[PDB]
């Protein structure tokens, strides 16, 4: 059975509940993400309509065999009318093709529903300037102020300025970049354009990076592994034991990796700068954790929610425990006491 903060009242209407079956009452259900625990459910044989971005749109056509005529995408920043209520997706600064969706109900509420997202000043900007919110729905991922991290550019820079130092020193290296997701994709783009080459993956991730409206695409992908020296593995290989093996295949070309894991936050953000973070080291192997993250900080989601000021906040995540539920619930209260709405 779906819950409570997966519908959207007065609507027919549920966001990211593909996994219940038919949800009674659903005339269309929205997805914000190609992620798999919101898409966890959709498949060919689906039948009612679907509303999404375009990229998401290409994804459920090529890697999940969606049929065409249930697939509806809609623009960004573009008042669209669904089932005879307005609605507007825009840019969530998550993964790519992620949406936040604006609802104008029949009674006059209007209600945020974040999707996932990574708060950004720049969404002060968008059309959520020009009217009021009544009701957020809010992924509080990080709603706690341990959780700290770096801008993605200063983690990028990181990332370029140490590749390009260990493969300037030796050319003989092989870099490697852990994925299990779309979203990321930044890290190993980056890495193989300061050193001149395309990435390697293989035919199954490439798919998938079709799908997603990159500019130049076939300019910077590839699935011939020889070529490159930048590889895509899947993240359960980014370890000494999967990556020795790995080297093993390339058939004497490299004697040392590189590797990077782009986690989310880790409890070694609490004491060290990122310009201070060191690998884990075994022989000829060396590889970093770094915290690429595409969800809001703690200061990012106080900072757009005090901006927003929403009349009630609904969190979508963490909210399985008391403990939880109510550690949020405190510092939704302290934001609105010293913000003054
Ligand atoms: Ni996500």
């Amino acid at each position: 059975t779906c819950p409570f903060y997966k519908k959207i009242p007065g609507t027919g209407f549920t966001v990211d509940a593909f996994q219940y079956g038919v949800v009674e009452g659903c005339t269309a259900y929205f997805l914000t993400h190609f992620h798999s625990d919101h898409y966890a459910g959709l498949s060919k044989h689906f039948t009612f309509p679907v509303y999404c971005s375009e990229i998401t749109g290409n994804l459920l056509k090529n890697k999940l065999h969606v049929q065409e005529q249930y697939i509806h995408p809609l623009p960004l920043d573009t008042e669209c009318i669904v089932n005879g209520v307005k609605v507007v997706l825009l840019d969530a600064n998550h993964c790519p093709g992620a949406v936040m969706i604006l609802f104008y109900l029949p009674n006059g509420t209007v209600i945020l529903h974040t999707g996932d997202f990574r708060a950004d000043p720049s969404m002060e900007r968008s059309l959520l300037a020009d009217q009021k919110v009544h009701m957020l729905y809010l992924d509080t991922t990080y709603c706690s102020p341990e959780y700290t991290f770096p801008s993605q550019q200063e983690v990028i820079r990181f990332a370029i300025n140490t590749a390009f130092e260990a493969v300037t020193l030796n050319p003989h290296a092989l870099v490697v970049c852990g994925t299990y997701s779309i979203g990321k994709e930044k890290v190993f783009l980056a890495i193989a354009d300061v050193l001149g080459s395309k990435v390697g993956m293989s035919q199954e991730k490439y798919k998938t990076l079709q799908c997603l409206n990159i500019p130049e695409i076939n300019s910077l992908i590839t699935t011939d592994m020889c070529s490159s020296l930048v590889h895509l593995l899947p993240m359960m290989q980014i370890n000494f034991k999967g990556l020795q093996s790995h080297l093993k295949k390339c058939g004497g070309k490299y004697n040392q990796i590189l590797a990077f894991r782009p986690t989310g936050w880790t409890h070694s953000n609490k004491f060290t700068r990122i310009a201070d973070v060191i690998p884990q080291t075994k022989g000829n192997i060396s590889i970093y954790g770094i915290p690429y993250s595409e969800h809001s900080s703690y200061l990012e989601m106080k900072r757009f929610v005090q901006w927003l000021k929403p009349q009630k906040i609904i969190p979508t995540v963490n909210v399985g425990t008391w403990k939880s539920r109510s550690t949020m619930e405190k510092y939704f209260r302290e934001w609105k006491l010293e913000a003054g709405y």
